[PDB]
């Protein structure tokens, strides 16, 4: 039974998840924003960069963001969409939320999302949370609406790269 640390040190040694400077913390009681949630999928999947493409309207969202790339390859993906879709708005300060990581592993190994599915989540995403506790990779007790946590996040991305 590897711990969650171990799987955290596995992940960055591939490259998946980085750690911090000066310390071999790896704050997995810490949040994680979308943008850094957009390039450990890119990682975990092997994903192309897109440069030089921009699908939203944030403010700040231009070449000199960092995360641009790696937003742009999980949208073309289909793994990630805008928080709102109407006013293409990605968020990616925003923290990804259980519910939403659940939605991209879910879409990202071709599983299928539960109809009708009763649990927590908000209702766009019972289906894809239900589907992702089926397949190990939450909780069923996890609250699909709080922020995931890195350790959520490291359980998550390492069921997902053993089902791959
Ligand atoms: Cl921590
Ligand atoms: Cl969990």
């Amino acid at each position: 039974a590897k711990t969650t640390q171990e799987k955290f040190d596995a992940l960055k040694e591939a490259g998946v998840f980085s750690g911090y400077p000066g310390t071999t913390d790896a704050k997995l009681g810490q949040d994680m924003t979308r943008a850094e949630f957009a390039k450990v999928l890119v990682k975990l999947f092997g994903l192309k960069e897109i440069h030089g493409q921009y699908s939203y309207k944030d403010k700040n969202y231009d070449a000199k963001n960092w995360a641009a790339p790696f937003i742009e390859a999980v949208t073309a993906e289909g793994l990630m969409q805008g928080k709102d879709l109407t006013k293409k708005i990605f968020d990616f300060n925003g923290k990804i939320t259980v519910e939403e990581a659940s939605k991209t592993l879910v879409t990202a190994l071709k599983l299928e999302p539960v109809k009708d599915a009763q649990n927590k989540a908000t209702d766009w995403a019972k289906g894809y949370f239900e589907a992702a506790v089926n397949a190990g990779l939450f909780s069923k007790d996890a609250n699909p609406k709080a922020n995931a946590t890195r350790a959520q996040l490291v359980e998550a991305a390492f069921a997902a790269d053993e089902m791959s």
